[PDB]
């Protein structure tokens, strides 16, 4: 979602995300950092090839041919700068000109110190309350923006974790049709698609340079979690780490971890699909946790198995058609989860990262609200572990990732939905530790 600077009526109507970064003569003198040799204001590049024909509605939703419903022309940044200022370098990169060379390590979370175990989850707990320097995020779609009297821009501060949870749902929400029309319902910009891994590795990238921010420790990185240990329970649900089950609500975390604390966002779904809004600032509810609790899934009450990674590894192609939940023998749909490791597509089986999901019975098993959970950070750099080993072996053969008729949303070269500036499915499909500055600490079976 957009900048402070372009969440402003003179910026939206402009169509133009361009702010400044040292505006030495004044308002408009250093956009995108030009005065410098940072950047400059430019056209937008977004894909125009066609989506599959599942979503019918072209013309309605504003993350279609994103971001171009909202700006025209946005910051490319020169070299190894980046930010929507130019103002910032690109990952991996640091110092006032993004010369020194920088690599961060994820680790597994049960091999981290004590010191460095709670280090993390009081780094969570303030990000989950520290208002986002940066971005703002909308709470009406783009007819009504600037609100009432057309001149109060519908934006709302939030918290940097709200907004890594409001991103995630931005993406899977509705199509909205009309008061009184039934909102649409296929279609997910990060989901069943070629785009799931590469969109969860930005979201996660994005999470992890907001942290190292607001902590100002340029070297603080995410854990993982290795959920594919057969396990009958969540060996990360503990008090010094992501929470345990409270002894007065078996749906609920511990008292003595600060998870019980949170409070989710983005939980009124009927009320979002109904009066077309979008999900704001306004925290409900608590977190809602059940590990192995659903008992009436018998499939979804015991964690991948370790082969289960292993197994994925080996589906060479990255996609296959059409490109969706039911494609066989495609690395994203494996190890998403709706294929069996080997590849073979079933609607009934569950594997790897969406059994994760469903192992948690609870807030982190629905997909507008699973990353108010933040078992997710751990359960979603693991399964970006495994997708950077996947491009590793593979020698990142992009290839088979469609550049046209994939699910909207899911075209190589769409815009990530929404994040910003706009960054493309190409740009993550790399190996990251030549690339994005980190790398994970990790084995493999076999
Ligand atoms: C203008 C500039 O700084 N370019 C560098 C590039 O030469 C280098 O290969 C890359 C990897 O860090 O980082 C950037
Ligand atoms: N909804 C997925 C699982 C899932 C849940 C939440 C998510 O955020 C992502 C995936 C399924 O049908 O199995
Ligand atoms: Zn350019
Ligand atoms: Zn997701
Ligand atoms: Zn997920």
């Amino acid at each position: 979602q957009f900048p402070r600077q372009c969440a402003t009526v003179e910026a939206l109507r402009s169509g133009m995300c361009c702010p400044d970064l040292s505006p030495v003569s004044g308002p408009g003198t250093d956009r995108c950092g030009s005065s410098s040799g940072r950047g400059r204001c430019e056209a937008v590049t977004a894909d125009s090839r066609p989506h599959s024909p599942q979503y019918p509605h072209d013309g309605r939703d504003d993350r279609e041919v994103w971001p171009l419903r909202f700006f025209n022309r946005t910051c490319h940044c020169n070299g190894n700068f980046s930010g929507h200022n130019c103002g910032t370098c690109r990952p991996g990169w640091r110092g006032a000109a993004c010369d020194q060379r920088v690599l961060i390590v994820r680790r597994n979370l049960l091999d981290l110190s004590k010191e460095e175990k709670n280090h993390f989850v009081r780094a969570l707990d303030m990000a989950k309350r520290t208002t986002h320097p940066l971005f703002v995020i909308a709470t009406r779609r783009s007819e009504e923006i600037l609100g009432p009297d057309g001149n109060t821009p519908q934006f709302e501060n939030i918290s940097i974790y709200n907004y890594f949870v409001w991103t995630h749902y931005y993406s899977v929400k509705k199509t909205f049709l009309g008061v009184g029309q039934e909102s649409f319902g296929e279609v997910d910009f990060s989901h069943e698609g070629p785009a799931f891994l590469t969109w969860h590795r930005y979201h996660l990238l994005r999470l992890e340079k907001d942290m190292q921010e607001m902590l100002q420790e340029p070297s603080f990185s995410l854990p993982y979690w290795n959920f594919a240990t057969g396990k009958n329970v969540c060996d990360i649900c503990t008090d010094d780490l992501m929470g345990s089950r409270s002894n007065f609500d078996s749906t609920l975390i511990s008292p003595n971890s600060v998870f019980s604390q949170w409070r989710v966002v983005c939980d009124s779904l009927e009320d979002y699909d109904t009066l077309g809004t979008l999900c704001n600032s306004t925290e409900d509810g608590p977190i809602r946790r059940n590990p192995a609790g659903n008992v009436a899934r018998p499939m979804v009450q015991r964690l991948p198995e370790p082969q289960d990674v292993a197994q994925c590894l080996e589906v060479g192609l990255f996609d296959t058609p059409p490109f969706y939940s039911n494609s066989t023998n495609s690395f994203r749909n494996t190890v998403e989860g709706y294929s069996d490791p080997t590849g073979k597509y079933d609607p009934a089986v569950r594997s790897l990262h969406n059994l994760a999901h469903l192992f948690l019975n609870g807030t982190g098993g629905q997909t507008h609200l699973s990353p108010n959970d933040p078992i997710f950070v751990l359960l979603h750099t693991f399964t970006d572990a495994v997708f950077d080993e996947w491009l590793r072996r593979y020698n990142a053969d992009i290839s088979t990732f469609p550049l046209e008729n994939a699910p909207i949303g899911h075209n190589r070269q769409y815009n990530m939905v929404p994040f910003w500036p706009p960054v493309t499915n190409t740009e993550m499909f790399v190996t990251a530790p030549d690339n994005l500055g980190y790398t994970y600490e990790i084995q493999w079976p076999s």
